[PDB]
């Protein structure tokens, strides 16, 4: 009659996909992904490292982008992840191919990073992208340090297993920024409770807005700008309305309590 439905890719607001110019954030610090799917690059004398990449095709994008920053594909040494989705991690296979990038993940971002996103605990393979090996395992609360810039994980399990907040401290007039890139804390269409994947999924998302709201965080980012209130585009007025973390964990809490309720009524 009537064939198997072809594959559908992921496609998403052009928006997400709009290339931009480097967005200094702070002394080492740069946006340098579209307008809305953030990727980090943090530039010190012994290196740079990228958290987030964004969606697959962003690669080259990173690199130009890159190199306008003077950083070369050498100099890359560590990309740091914030959940391990085609929507920011994307590139990442691509990235450790084409420069000298070695992969710091959880075992969870980790695992799922090796199957390119598959068999997601929600999306199935839904949203998938090239696979890629984690170079070094991190633990909750271990640092790395690249040039002095010291990057703290703090796991946030929700939105996936291994979704991690990174923080560390820049710069910006002489005076400490204390930067905090938290991970996203929604839960896109996710059955919520008893859950046969993720049985322990509420408890990890409470416990994660606990997390969030105690982060070192004078500045905010999110994986999608929007989130935490950037607005990428608005210049030098992109992190005018960015939320604190506490504001960000409350807004996610509130959100995921309506989600809750709307699920026991679904
Ligand atoms: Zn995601």
């Amino acid at each position: 009659e009537v064939p198997l439905p072809q594959l559908r890719a992921y496609t998403v607001d052009a928006s997400w996909l709009q290339p931009m110019a480097p967005l200094q954030i702070a002394d080492h610090t740069w946006q340098i992904g579209t307008e809305d799917l953030t990727a980090l690059l943090v530039q010190t004398p012994d290196g740079a490292v990228l958290l987030d990449g964004g969606m697959p095709q962003m690669a080259s994008h990173l690199l130009d982008n890159m190199k306008a920053r003077g950083v070369t594909p050498r100099d890359l040494r560590l990309i740091l992840l914030s959940h391990a989705h085609a929507d920011h991690a994307g590139p990442v296979a691509e990235l450790k191919r084409r420069t000298g990038a070695k992969v710091a993940a959880n075992a969870e971002s980790a695992v799922l990073l090796a199957r390119g996103g598959s068999d997601d605990l929600h999306f199935g393979d839904g949203i998938t992208y090239p696979p890629a090996n984690a170079d070094r395992i991190v633990m909750d609360g271990e640092v790395i340090t690249v040039g002095g810039i010291v990057f703290t994980a703090h796991f946030m399990a929700g939105h996936t297993p291994g979704s991690t907040a990174w923080t560390w401290t820049d710069t910006r007039n002489g005076k400490p920024v204390r930067i905090a890139y938290a991970d996203s804390l929604s839960a896109p269409g996710y059955q919520l409770q008893g859950n046969p994947r993720y049985p322990h999924l509420i408890e990890d998302y409470r416990r994660s807005f606990a997390t969030v709201r105690a982060l070192p965080c004078d500045v905010l980012l999110t994986p999608h700008p929007g989130a935490s209130n950037w607005d990428y585009a608005a210049g030098a007025r992109a992190g005018a309305k960015a939320l604190t973390c506490k504001a960000y964990a409350d807004a996610a809490e509130q959100k995921f309590d309506g989600q809750l309720a709307k699920e026991t009524a679904g």
